[PDB]
DNA sequence: CGGCCTACG
DNA sequence: CGTAG
DNA sequence: GCCG
């Protein structure tokens, strides 16, 4: 009844089973703080299913024949069923590991394995980090300069700011060219932790060395804290308040028109939806997808599509508006 | 047994 | 390695 | 951890 790919399956923003999918994440983040991507995928997995379902589950019978739950995620369920808590879940949060892992993680910059570096090494806090700065890269000093403004949720009205001085520099570096808001955004959220953009123009080959002249035009402006030819720009930018200012993560990414609907799909997400995606079209449809385009590796030829739904009817799938790929 | 998405900076 | 969805 |  329930598929067994997200890619598959309507999954809207607001579900029913918060609770346990938040339980399932945390083990999937610590699975991913070990070095197994494998379980973090499959608790992940798990999560993303009860998002899917219509109600709340109440019994472990509703479960049953559910993809991706096995012995160890129905047991979760089946604790806080039965408890309200799991003492496994808690037993991770609770942990120095965990916390530390997870607050290293957080900064721009720092992945599982520097973070798990610095917890081998004895670091425990941001400060421990600021009191040796010839241990970080330039990313890291930044994630690190601006890590209190980047934790703080980024609202709709900084979105729609944000928009606004975007398509007056990309305006200025190319008439014609557009701005679409893309990520979790795009998605529906009301809040997140970074803006995501990506621009493009009509005109085939229009585009090209489009991204630097936004970014000189973006910095002359005096609009950008941090930034890295290119075609994703990760940035920090200053944006403006009233009488001061905050630090917001940015990413600009371009792509000519004719790549505009597999980047469009791909910048929307989720991430789950979209590594879901890429592994049914592989491996179900025999066909590569990323976000430049769909190859047919037989034949030896891309997919023209005009738009998402264009590609999702390549692959044999209903398909499904930004609102409902929440997985 | 062995895969688990697939890119760019 | 980091980044992204 | 789950499954093809
Ligand atoms: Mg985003
Ligand atoms: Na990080
Ligand atoms: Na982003």
């Amino acid at each position: 009844w329930m598929p067994a790919y997200a890619c598959q399956r309507p999954t809207p923003l607001t579900h029913h089973n918060t609770g346990l999918s938040e339980a399932l994440e945390i083990l999937a983040e610590a699975a991913g703080f070990e070095g197994s991507e494998g379980r973090l995928l499959t608790f992940c997995r798990a999560a993303s299913v009860l998002k899917a379902l219509p109600s709340p589950v109440t019994t472990l019978s509703q479960l049953q024949g559910l993809p991706h739950f096995g012995e160890h995620s129905s047991r979760v369920v089946q604790e806080l069923l039965e408890h309200g808590v799991c003492e496994e879940v808690e037993r991770v949060r609770r942990s120095e590991r965990y916390q530390t892992m997870k607050l290293f993680t957080q900064i721009f910059g720092v992945g599982v394995k520097t973070a798990d570096r610095w917890y081998r090494e004895g670091l425990r806090t941001l400060d421990d980090l600021r009191e040796q700065p010839q241990k970080l890269t330039q990313q890291q000093k930044a994630g690190l300069q601006h890590h209190q403004d980047l934790s703080t949720p980024v609202l709709r009205s900084d979105v729609d700011a944000l928009q606004q001085v975007v398509e007056e520099a990309v305006g200025q570096a190319l008439p014609g060219a557009t701005v679409t808001l893309t990520g979790g955004f795009r998605r529906g959220k009301l809040q997140g932790h970074d803006v995501d953009f990506l621009i493009t123009h009509p005109k085939e080959g229009q585009e090209a060395g489009l991204l630097p002249r936004v970014m000189c035009r973006l910095q002359d402006q005096g609009l950008i804290l941090y930034h890295q030819a290119f075609e994703r720009s990760f940035c920090i930018f200053r944006l403006p308040q009233p009488g001061s200012w905050k630090a917001v993560r940015v990413d600009l990414v371009v792509a000519p028109v004719s790549q505009f609907p597999f980047a469009l799909l791909g910048w929307t997400g989720s991430k789950l939806f979209q590594r879901e995606l890429r592994r049914f079209s592989r491996k179900e449809k025999g066909l590569w997808l990323n976000s430049h385009g769909l190859f047919d590796p037989e034949q030896k030829t891309f997919f023209q599509a005009a738009s998402e739904e264009d590609i999702f009817r390549h692959l044999g799938l209903e398909y499904l508006p930004p609102e409902q790929r929440n997985a």
